[PDB]
């Protein structure tokens, strides 16, 4: 575990991180795709091999020892909002089960279903809270990944508010 486990809100590609371990904002036939799952997949595609995985679920592989957790979110264009938010809910769970078993201090994690899963909604908030109710019980360092000026004053804003 970290000594004191922190929140802590960066602007930067996810592909640079300093942690020991990454989350991709995955889809689930295990695609180079676009955005974050893009940037995941030049850095790190053997982490590819036998990534697909359902909606709601997440499966890690290695790249070398550096682990990939491959997260997914659901698509806001094809679920309902309630459907949406259980499974969006549940990803964030299962990441947590995963750094918990890779005995990792520390992960690099990117707001799931923000981006073009997000059906054209600002879902800062609702993803953020969803990462919060799953990682504050595992005792790892966690760095959100943010592209934004305006979400990483919101987020560092959230992260502060708690204390
Ligand atoms: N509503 C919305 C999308 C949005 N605007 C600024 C940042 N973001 C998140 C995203 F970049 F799309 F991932
Ligand atoms: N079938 C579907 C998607 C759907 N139904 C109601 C809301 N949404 C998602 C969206 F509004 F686009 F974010
Ligand atoms: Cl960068
Ligand atoms: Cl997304
Ligand atoms: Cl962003």
């Amino acid at each position: 575990g970290a000594m004191a486990p922190s929140y802590r809100v960066k602007r930067m590609d996810i592909a640079k991180n300093d942690e020991e371990c990454v989350v991709n904002a995955a889809n689930p036939r295990g695609l180079p795709g676009d955005g974050v799952c893009k940037a995941v997949y030049k850095k790190w595609p053997e982490s590819f091999k036998n990534s697909a995985t359902p909606v709601g679920t997440a499966k890690t592989v290695m790249c070398g020892t550096y682990p990939v957790i491959h997260a997914v979110g659901p698509n806001f264009s094809n679920y309902t909002e309630s459907e949406g938010d259980r499974e969006l809910a549940a990803a964030y769970r299962e990441v947590a089960k995963e750094v918990t078993r890779l005995g990792v201090n520390s992960v690099a994690i990117p707001l799931l279903s923000t981006g073009v899963y997000s059906g054209g909604k600002d879902r800062l908030t609702q993803s953020l809270n969803h990462l919060f109710t799953a990682m504050d019980s595992t005792d790892a360092d966690v760095v959100i990944y943010c592209r934004d000026k305006e979400w990483e004053k919101k987020i560092s804003e959230a992260i502060q508010m708690r204390t």
